[PDB]
Formats: C-alpha cells, sequence, structure tokens
C-alpha cells in the first residue's frame, strides 16, 4: 500500500490518466487516507506527523562512504613512480640479506610519506565536498530547511524550481517541465490535471506555476532505482616519464662502466687466475655496484611531482573557500588561471540589485530630487499612490529592517519595491489602500511577463465603472497613451510631436544617467457598454500618463577596481543584460567595461541575430567571427542569446590564440551556456538550484570582485609546480653527473647509497611540502594569460638550473680532487671495501647537503626576482622543514657513524661547509644579472 500506488505512476501514459478515472477518483478522492492539510496550513506542533507517517523514511540518507582510509591508502599506493620505488626497495632488501637493510628502509620512509599524506587529502577533501551539499514547503509562513521532505506536504512550484520529489498536479497556470533527466527527451511536457498530472523528482520546471501534494515521495520510486541499482596533468606525466627514462639510461651506463672497469682491472690487466675460493668476495663487489644503480634510479625518478600537484590543488581549494568561492570541480581551479574572457550579466553581479527611485517627471515638471508632497498638485498624489499600491501585486512589501537600523528589506521584484519606496518617500502609505481592496473587488489582472513588459489591473470598485492602471516600460506604454494629466489635474491631448519632444527632453537624460524609465498611466471605461477585454491590443491604449519614474540600482563599490584588474591581466569583460541599450551603455561606462572614446561596439539582440545569420534560418560561425572581437555590451538579450555568444567565442579559429571563457550565468535558462563555458560561475544567494547544480564554482557573496581571486589563486597553482621543477630538476642533474664521474674516475661513486637516499628524501618528499604551499601574491595579476602550448620548463628556469648546476659541479669536483691538500685531512679516494669512513668524503657529503639546502631557499623565485627572502615568514612550513633538515643533517654527520658512512667533523670544517653554502646564495645573486635573451 505504501508503494503499491507507485505502480500507477510507472505507466507514464494515457493508461495512468484513465487509471485514476477508473477507481482512484482524483487526488482528493484518496487524500482522505491521511490529513495532508488540503486547503489549510500545518499548525507546526512538534509531534505532528508521527501518526500519519507511522514509518519514517527520508531520502536524505547518503551512502556510508565512497572509500575508507585503508582503501584510500591502497588506492594511493598504485602509482607508477611508487611501483618503481617499491620494486627498488624490495630488490635492495632481498640483496642485502644474502647494515645493508637501512638503504631499503630509507626508500620505504619515502613511500609511506608519499602515500599517507595523499590519502589524508583524499580523505578530507572528499569529506568537505560532501559536507557542503527554506524548502518548497508552502503554507502561511512555513519555511524549513531543505533536508527532510515528508509525505503530505503542500509544495508550491514556480518557474525554474527543481522538483525535490515526485507528485501529482492540483492547480496552476501553464506548467511546462523538462523531463530530459529521466526520459532523455528534451521536449517541454505540459502538465495538467486532465492530461498529465504526474510530476517526477529531478525534473526541471521551465514555464508556468502550480501546486502539488504527493504521489508517493520516497526512495522506493524511480528516483531510487538508479541509486540501488587536464592538460597540465598530462604534460606533467609526460615530463615524469621522460625524466624516468633518462635516469634509467644513466643508471645503466654507470653500472656497465663500473662492472667493466672492475672486470678489466682484476682479470685482464693483473693476469689474476680465477679461483673458486675468491667467488664469494667477488660477488660482494658486484652487489655493491648493483645497488648503486638502484639508488641512482631512486634519485632520478620524480616521485614528488604528483604529491606537489595534489598538495597545491588541495591547499588552493581550501584557501579559496575562505575567499567566498565554493569549488565543486577541482580542475576548474587551474583553468581559471588561463581565462581570457569573462561574460557577466548586469543585475546581481555588477549591481547591488537594490532599486530606489531617484528622478520623477510628475506634474509636467522634471524633479532631479524626490519632491515635497506639497509641491505636487492635489488629486494627482492620491491617484499615483492608489495606482502603485494596486499594481504592487500585493505580495511585495517594504519590511522593516529590525537589524541595527539597516536599510529596509525588499522581498518581491525590485521595480514594484522601488515604486513603493517612492510612495513612502512621498509621505503616503499604501497599506490602507491595499486593505480597502484586498483582492475582494479585483475584476481582472493581466499578469506581468517579459513579452509585454507591463501589467494591467482592472478595478470595479467605482459604481458601474472600470479603471485600468497598466504601468509599463516607458517605451511600449508611453506611445499608447493619448492624453496626459498635468498641471492641477488637467487632462490635455498628447500628440506625437509632444511625444518625441518629451522623449528627447526627459527620457534620454534618465537613460544616459544610468536609470531605468518606467511609465505610470490610467484609463477609465464608460458605464458598462461591453466587456471587450478579449483582445489586448484594443484595450491597452488611449491611456493617460500620470508620471515617469527613473529607477536605479547602485553599482557595487568594488567592481570598478576589479574590472580594472581583470583588464590589466589580459582578460576582457563583456556584459549581457536585458535592459535597453541606453541604460546598459550608461551602466557599463560607470563599471569601466567600455571606455568613453573607443571603437567598442554595443548592439541589441535583434540585430545580433539578424546580422550573425546569413540568408535562410541557419547560423554560421564565419559571420559570428566579425561581431565577437569588439562586442562589449549586449542589450535586450534573449535568454539564449548568451549561449550563442559563448559558443561563438569558444569555437573560433580566426584568432591565432585559443580563447578560454568564463560565464557568470545565474538562472534556470542559463543552463546550456553554463555548461558550454570552460569555467561557469553561479550566483549563490539568489541562485536557483538549477543553475547551481550545473555550475563549476559558486560565488557565495554573488560579487564580481571575488572572480578576480579565482584568477590569482589559479595562476599561483601553476607557479608552485614550476618552482618545484626548479629545485628537483637541478639536484637530480648534479648528483647524476657526480656519481657518473665517480664511475669513470676513482671507481668509487663519492656519495654512498645511504647518503644519496638522504638527498632523495630531502629533494623529493620534503621539497613538495616546502614549495607546494607558497601563499599567492597580487603580482600574479600582472602577466598576460599563459597559452596552452607553453613549455613546462621556461627559459629562466633552465638558466637557473644550468647556473646552479655549474657552480655545484665545479665546487664538488674541486673538493673531491684537491681536498687532501686544501684541508690537510689525508685522502679518502680509492678506499678498500669494508673500510672505516674518511673525513674527506664526509666533507663532500656535508657540502653537497648544505648547497642543496641553500638552493632550496634561493629557488623560490622563478621570475628572476633578486629579493629571494621576500615573504619567507608568510609560510610556516617551509622554515620548519628547512630547519629540521639542517638539524637532522647535523645529528647524522656528528653522532651517526658507520651505518651512514660518516665520521665526526670538527668545527672548522663545518664552518667552511656553511661558508660554501652561502656561496650558493652569492652565486644566485651573480647569475640573476645575466640576461636571458
Ligand atoms: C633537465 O633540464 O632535466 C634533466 C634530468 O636529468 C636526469 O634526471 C637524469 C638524466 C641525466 C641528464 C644529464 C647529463 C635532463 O633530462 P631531460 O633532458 O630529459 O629534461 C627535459 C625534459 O625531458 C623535457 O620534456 C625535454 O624537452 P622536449 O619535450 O621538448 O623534448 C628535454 O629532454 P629531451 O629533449 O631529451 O627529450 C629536457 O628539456
Ligand atoms: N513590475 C513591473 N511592471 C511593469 N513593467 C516592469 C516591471 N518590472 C520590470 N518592468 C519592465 O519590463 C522589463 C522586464 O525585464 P526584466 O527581466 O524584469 O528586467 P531587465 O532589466 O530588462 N532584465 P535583467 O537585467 O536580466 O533583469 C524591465 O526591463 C522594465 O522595463
Ligand atoms: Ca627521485
Ligand atoms: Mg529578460
Amino acid at each position: 500500500t505504501m508503494e503499491e500506488l507507485r505502480s500507477l505512476m510507472e505507466l507514464r501514459g494515457t493508461e495512468a490518466v484513465v487509471k485514476i478515472k477508473e477507481t482512484y477518483g482524483d487526488t482528493e478522492a484518496i487524500c482522505r487516507r491521511l490529513k495532508t492539510s488540503p486547503v489549510e496550513g500545518l499548525p507546526g506542533t512538534a509531534p505532528d506527523l508521527e501518526k500519519r507517517k507511522q514509518i519514517f523514511g527520508q531520502n536524505f540518507i547518503p551512502p556510508k562512504k565512497p572509500k575508507t582510509f585503508l582503501q584510500l591508502v591502497w588506492e594511493a599506493l598504485q602509482d607508477v613512480t611508487l611501483i618503481i620505488l617499491e620494486i627498488a626497495a624490495i630488490i635492495s632488501l632481498g640483496l642485502s640479506f644474502y647494515a645493508g637493510w637501512i638503504e631499503g628502509a630509507a626508500i620505504l620512509l619515502s613511500v609511506i610519506c608519499v602515500v599517507l599524506v595523499t590519502a589524508f587529502n583524499d580523505w578530507s577533501k572528499e569529506k568537505q565536498f560532501r559536507g557542503l551539499q527554506t524548502v518548497v514547503r508552502a503554507g502561511q509562513v512555513v519555511q524549513i530547511p531543505v533536508a527532510e521532505i515528508v509525505v503530505g506536504d503542500i509544495a508550491q512550484i514556480k518557474y525554474g524550481d527543481l522538483l525535490p520529489a515526485d507528485g501529482l498536479f492540483i492547480q496552476g497556470n501553464d506548467l511546462k517541465i523538462d523531463e530530459s533527466s529521466l526520459t532523455g527527451e528534451s521536449d517541454q511536457v505540459r502538465k495538467s490535471v486532465d492530461k498529465d498530472p504526474m510530476l517526477l523528482s529531478g525534473t526541471h520546471v521551465m514555464e508556468g506555476s502550480g501546486r502539488m501534494v504527493v504521489t508517493a515521495v520516497g526512495v522506493n520510486s524511480q528516483t531510487g532505482i538508479i541509486f540501488t541499482l587536464s592538460v597540465l596533468q598530462g604534460k606533467l606525466t609526460k615530463l615524469a616519464v621522460q625524466i624516468g627514462k633518462a635516469g634509467l639510461v644513466m643508471s645503466a651506463i654507470t653500472v656497465i662502466i663500473l662492472v667493466l672497469y672492475f672486470t678489466v682491472d682484476t682479470f685482464v690487466v693483473n693476469k689474476k687466475p680465477w679461483l673458486t675460493e675468491c667467488t664469494p668476495v667477488y660477488v660482494q663487489y658486484f652487489v655493491k655496484f648493483f645497488i648503486i644503480g638502484v639508488t641512482v634510479l631512486v634519485v632520478a625518478v620524480p616521485e614528488g611531482l604528483p604529491l606537489a600537484v595534489t598538495i597545491s590543488l588541495a591547499y588552493s581549494v581550501k584557501k579559496m573557500m575562505k575567499d567566498n568561492n565554493l569549488v565543486r570541480h577541482l580542475d576548474a581551479c587551474e583553468t581559471m588561471g588561463n581565462a581570457t574572457a569573462i561574460c557577466s550579466d548586469k543585475t546581481g553581479t555588477l549591481t547591488t540589485n537594490r532599486m530606489t527611485v531617484v528622478q520623477a517627471y510628475v506634474g509636467d515638471v522634471h524633479y532631479k530630487e524626490i519632491p515635497d508632497p506639497s509641491s505636487i498638485n492635489a488629486k494627482t498624489l492620491e491617484l499615483l499612490v492608489n495606482a502603485i499600491a494596486i499594481n504592487s501585486a500585493y505580495t511585495t512589501k517594504i519590511l522593516p529592517p529590525e537589524k541595527e537600523g539597516a536599510l529596509p528589506r525588499q522581498v518581491g521584484n525590485k521595480t514594484e519595491c522601488g515604486l513603493l519606496g517612492f510612495v513612502l518617500d512621498l509621505r503616503q502609505d499604501y497599506e490602507p489602500v491595499r486593505s480597502q481592496m484586498p483582492e475582494e473587488k479585483l475584476y481582472k489582472v493581466y499578469t506581468f511577463n517579459s513579452v509585454r513588459k507591463s501589467m494591467s489591473t482592472v478595478i470595479k470598485m467605482p459604481d458601474e465603472s472600470f479603471r485600468m492602471y497598466s504601468k509599463g516600460a516607458s517605451e511600449i506604454v508611453l506611445k499608447k497613451c493619448c492624453k496626459i494629466l498635468s498641471g492641477a489635474g488637467e487632462a490635455r491631448v498628447f500628440r506625437p510631436r509632444d511625444r518625441d519632444e518629451m522623449v528627447k527632453k526627459v527620457i534620454e537624460p534618465m537613460a544616459c544617467d544610468g536609470l531605468r524609465t518606467i511609465c505610470v498611466a490610467y484609463r477609465d471605461f464608460p458605464s458598462s457598454p461591453e466587456p471587450d477585454w478579449d483582445n489586448e491590443n484594443d484595450i491597452l491604449n488611449e491611456l493617460t500618463c500620470i508620471c515617469v519614474v527613473g529607477i536605479e540600482d547602485p553599482v557595487r563599490p568594488e567592481v570598478p577596481e576589479a574590472i580594472r584588474k581583470c583588464q590589466r591581466a589580459g582578460i576582457t569583460v563583456r556584459m549581457v543584460t536585458g535592459d535597453n541599450i541606453n541604460t546598459a551603455r550608461a551602466i557599463a561606462i560607470k563599471c569601466g567595461i567600455i571606455h568613453p572614446g573607443e571603437d567598442f561596439l554595443c548592439l541589441e539582440g535583434k540585430e545580433f541575430n539578424r546580422r550573425i545569420r546569413n540568408e535562410k534560418g541557419e547560423i554560421e560561425q564565419e559571420r559570428i567571427d566579425k561581431i565577437w572581437p569588439k562586442l562589449r555590451v549586449l542589450a535586450r538579450s534573449s535568454p539564449t542569446d548568451k549561449h550563442t555568444l559563448v559558443k561563438g567565442i569558444i569555437d573560433s579559429t580566426h584568432t591565432e590564440q585559443r580563447q578560454v571563457v568564463a560565464v557568470t550565468g545565474d538562472g534556470t535558462n542559463d543552463g546550456p551556456a553554463l555548461k558550454k563555458a570552460d569555467v561557469g560561475f553561479a550566483m549563490g544567494i539568489a541562485g536557483t538550484d538549477v543553475a547551481k547544480e550545473a555550475s563549476d564554482i559558486i560565488l557565495t557573496d554573488d560579487n564580481f570582485s571575488s572572480i578576480v581571486k579565482a584568477v590569482m589563486w589559479g595562476r599561483n597553482v601553476y607557479d608552485s609546480i614550476s618552482k618545484f621543477l626548479q629545485f628537483q630538476l637541478t639536484v637530480n642533474v648534479v648528483a647524476v653527473i657526480v656519481a657518473f664521474t665517480g664511475a669513470c674516475i676513482t671507481q668509487d661513486s663519492p656519495l654512498k647509497a645511504v647518503q644519496m637516499l638522504w638527498v632523495n628524501l630531502i629533494m623529493d618528499t620534503f621539497a613538495s611540502l616546502a614549495l607546494a604551499t607558497e601563499p599567492p601574491t597580487e603580482t600574479l595579476l600582472l602577466r598576460k594569460p599563459y597559452g596552452r602550448n607553453k613549455p613546462l620548463i621556461s627559459r629562466t628556469m633552465m638558466k637557473n638550473i644550468l647556473g646552479h648546476a655549474v657552480y655545484q659541479l665545479t665546487l664538488i669536483f674541486t673538493l673531491l680532487f684537491v681536498g687532501e691538500k686544501m684541508f690537510q685531512i689525508d685522502s679518502g679516494r680509492n678506499a678498500p671495501l669494508h673500510s672505516p669512513p674518511s673525513e674527506h668524503y664526509t666533507i663532500i657529503f656535508n657540502t653537497f647537503v648544505m648547497m642543496q639546502l641553500f638552493n632550496e631557499i634561493n629557488a623560490r623565485k622563478i621570475h628572476g626576482e633578486r629579493n629571494v627572502f621576500d615573504g619567507i615568514f608568510r609560510n610556516p612550513i617551509f622554515c620548519t622543514i628547512v630547519l629540521g633538515t639542517f638539524a637532522i643533517q647535523i645529528v647524522i654527520v656528528q653522532f651517526g657513524g658507520k651505518p651512514f658512512s660518516c665520521s665526526p667533523l670538527q668545527l672548522d670544517q663545518w664552518m667552511w661547509c656553511i661558508f660554501i653554502g652561502l656561496g650558493e646564495l652569492v652565486w644566485g645573486q651573480v647569475i640573476a644579472t645575466i640576461p636571458t635573451s
């Protein structure tokens, strides 16, 4: 019974419609089973619906968890670089047992630090995105959070509302719903009691409005049937595989050279006969060679790059959440860095959406300020307030602020609220006028819509008389009026010459001042000759204009600076609005989108469609290629005309560089365009669920300036990866060269296995955390957007890599060769197998570590910036990582002995190594001078 009725709604056809007429009557026939408050409202008692809904079931129930922590660690364990590292560790541990174990431990100490942290991110972010994600419940004032939905509710459906649950249609006007989410057909189904009262969860309402109780709301319906049953990343992966291949080749060459050298020396040259008892010692040498190659591989493989990308993305998202940006698609964090065009709507985003009356043309006299009630003649003020109050639709009201004496809140549409505010400013009150006729004697109402741009109201209160007010848009209604009420209640004939003269004199200044012109009129019908209200053309004419009002929405305080920043950073801003061309241009001038004197083009939607379409109804992109390069303002735009623009920009090949666009579209009809744009923002506070569902990033404060932040952070992400590539790529060069030289000369590979693994831990794992959490700077907004074919390794990065590599190689080789004479500390070269560690090689290892540590500090400036120490303390992880590494290096060198192949060093050598380390900063300052070109 609780789910039996669902079978009916499964029919989806005329069979379902005839089923209710067979035995189920209507909705009211079976609603008797429960209370359901048919024509009344729920009292709101706490234990109310326990009796009706004996078993309580909510669709709010989510899945338990997509993954657990153990599963997340297992998932993160499967990466190519990590597979190579694990194989190398297994081989090292296997060969050692035949302190040889410690080397393997080092590798594992990397792998864990790579997986766990990553898993933690995938455990936290996945939670937060789940955490982020007033209801359709209707009554007297009943508005409750969206997360319960129960059977028997009275849902009021408006245009653009997303249906939260299935139901049956009671009453309404022209409800058209898109059911492509469940049927796959994008045709607008028209819902009615007689033909198709079925409503489905997840469908989007396109047109009309109405009411709904319930068909069967729950997961047992078709909703639960399904439930129960990156360019940057690719380039980084390609770079990683290239580096891995190069490292493998170098390791193979080094191993071959060492093995061949030893074999030629021991057998061919010395003529030593091979003896079986020497077989054990021999293989020891071989093992000591083989592990070296493995270590080189572990050095060359860039295991820290995926970690750096993950950390940068996660940190950027978590800090963007502070800047009023909710990120639903992670990749959209990066793409917004390369945005080169921003298409935005006027109302809401650029304007505060609070409309107040500033200018009026009452009594045939223009007033730039709201006039005193004494100045306006009698019998005109009363007519004006009556007309405004009656046309205010009786739902809009100026509610008292009640919050520290703030501005009064506006509930309904902004134009009627502005007119009501004008009435209040005239020291008149509309409440008694509304109470006199609270829809009691309201004869006929012409509902406002975007086509007519007006609304008419018929009052039969006068004795056997009809009065129609019919406020308009000052361009449709104004030309229809045939008389004008001016002076002391004098009605004079309005002629077309007077029409054009008053237009030019009065209407144009408001439009050029950024205001929107609204006309108020009224007309009286004789006694009762005929109710010829069937035709609208012959009834909406012969009006008498009372006054003309200019309504303005103030521009946001911070959007001019944001637009200036956007235009400075190479991003062009275009505005799409439904206002007339004059007001749109005047507002865009104040916003700074279009400069006063330029060749920018602003045209209406009608001529847009006419010009971009060559003969016949087809639309050609070749025509669109001419309009979009210099189209700044679009006025009287249709809901679809934005989409036609966005596509025209994205699929354009005439421009040498490709275009990445961001559309700040909010609204139900903005669904297609929002999906076409590379990054689609949606307004948060006033955004319908339809627009927010298909959005990439959500702006909580619905402000344009926050979009600028979405630029900066995005670019920051790129830079972070770049600087990591500046550090790792030099170290794995120098070491790979040094060891290779140690293969050709001294046959020793100066840096042992454990020391090279310590360097690997320094440069791969810890460096990702160190250089992947850099806070962003505003200077990132001072460069042109980066192309999508730009090389990952810029020219300055390679210059720095080569200069620092040259310095490091020179110092290391000079030390390795002449340190016996320089430090008078004896020679460590050509040391025999199983020999005590020498101080000469410990000096080399310590100097190498110190130079890498200072290269980490001086490698934070990719763009040739001289002041390296700029903003170090703004990052609290970099300093602690560097200092901890320094302390660990000290304790390893001093206390660590045979296992790490390091001997205690006196203070003099330590100070000289630190001075050589400071030499790295000196050399960086020197190399900053040399021009790149
Ligand atoms: N309550 C109203 N009664 C009569 N005319 C109205 C009313 N509200 C607005 N208008 C006029 O009719 C038009 C309807 O368009 P509307 O979508 O309300 O605003 P817009 O500014 O044109 N477009 P947009 O910027 O997207 O909000 C307005 O531009 C006014 O000229
Ligand atoms: Ca490595
Ligand atoms: Mg519109």
